[PDB]
């Protein structure tokens, strides 16, 4: 059962494969990536070594739930496992993890810029990032990164979701797309979050398809605020009550009142049906919202909604998140999710 690996070192890394992988070529601090051709099955995939897997308690776990996290997404519009392998023959010599997906092309940052979009075009992306959320909701799984970045479009237009959220202070401060596209409510730790905030970073991500730019570049945390509450309004005392934030709370009513401004005069010339959908997404308070699935009903996706063909997850055991294990435990507990993968048909 065990295949024949060989080795070779990439950029001052040794990787230790199947046969099956060829032509291994870097192409981009969790782990290093190189391109292959993968000869068992056609495909040019991407074969990711991981980077210290159980250097930690935190490691350990954060390696756990990717593994877990991938072995369980099976969707047309979600990125899923080829395969996953070790060189090690046993637990007791068991110190690497390499995870092996489709390589993927151009992301959407590529097609706003070089593409001229017709509302067909956005009517469709759009569609098939609420599609891949409606799924990844269903089994209680926030993504948390949600940006053009992450969502890989290829020659068809057919698009997958990629690099589920599992960030520094560093990473989100000053004028950085990182952070362009978060929820108010996580950006500023106004209250627990919920999946609510992927529905505001896809309203982001529709807005810039329509207007080819970023909606709110802010140039730190603060300016950010001002331009959403700009668009959409101040709070109202419905929504500050549920800011559990003492701090958050006492600096928003700092601001002066603002309402909320004609979207029609915003994205000047777009669909109205687009329109109408924009201000139902967003929404400062989370609550009210539209989902995934509903967004999926709207009338802005008449031409593609097909609700016999928008499947949901099975049910997703997340209960190790609240365990506490040690190191060797979470290692033990991903060497046998290693030795138990079964490759897709
Ligand atoms: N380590 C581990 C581990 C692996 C599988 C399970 C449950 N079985 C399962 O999910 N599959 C789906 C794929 O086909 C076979 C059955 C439990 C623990
Ligand atoms: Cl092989
Ligand atoms: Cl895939
Ligand atoms: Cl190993
Ligand atoms: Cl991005
Ligand atoms: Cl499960
Ligand atoms: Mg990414």
């Amino acid at each position: 059962e065990r295949p024949t690996f060989y080795r070779q070192e990439l950029n001052k890394t040794i990787w230790e494969v199947p046969e099956r992988y060829q032509n291994l070529s870097p192409v981009g601090a969790y782990g290093s990536v190189c391109a292959a051709f993968d000869t068992k099955t056609g495909h040019r995939v991407a074969v990711k070594k991981l980077s210290r897997p159980f250097q930690s308690i935190i490691h350990a776990k954060r390696t756990y739930r990717e593994l877990r996290l991938l072995k369980h997404m099976k969707h047309e519009n979600v990125i899923g496992l080829l395969d996953v392998f070790t060189p090690a023959r046993s637990l007791e010599e068991f110190n690497d993890v390499y995870l092996v997906t489709h390589l993927m092309g151009a992301d959407l940052n590529n097609i706003v810029k070089c593409q001229k979009l017709t509302d067909d075009h956005v009517q469709f992306l759009i569609y098939q990032i609420l599609r891949g959320l409606k799924y990844i909701h269903s089994a209680d799984i926030i993504h948390r990164d949600l940006k053009p970045s992450n969502l890989a479009v290829n020659e068809d237009c057919e698009l997958k979701i990629l690099d589920f959220g599992l960030h520094t202070d560093d990473e989100m401060t000053g004028y950085v797309a990182t952070r362009w596209y978060r929820a108010p409510e996580i950006m500023l730790n106004w209250m627990h979050y919920n999946q609510t905030v992927d529905i505001w970073s896809v309203g982001c991500i529709m807005a810039e398809l329509l207007t080819g730019r970023t909606l709110f570049p802010g140039t730190d945390h603060i300016d950010q605020l001002k331009l959403i509450l700009r668009l959409v309004g101040t709070p109202g005392a419905e929504l500050l009550k549920k800011i559990s934030s003492e701090s958050a709370r006492n600096y928003i009513q700092s601001l002066a009142q603002m309402p909320k401004m004609n979207f029609a005069n915003v994205f000047i010339g777009a669909n109205p049906l687009a329109v109408d959908l924009l201000e139902k997404m967003l929404v400062l308070d989370s609550d009210k919202r539209i989902t995934a699935a509903q967004a999926l009903a709207h009338a802005y996706f008449a031409q593609y909604h097909d609700p016999d063909d928008e499947p949901v997850a099975d049910p997703y055991d997340q209960s190790f998140e609240s365990r506490d294990l040690l190191i060797d435990e979470w290692k033990s507990l991903t060497y046998d999710e290693v030795i138990s993968f079964v490759p897709p048909p």
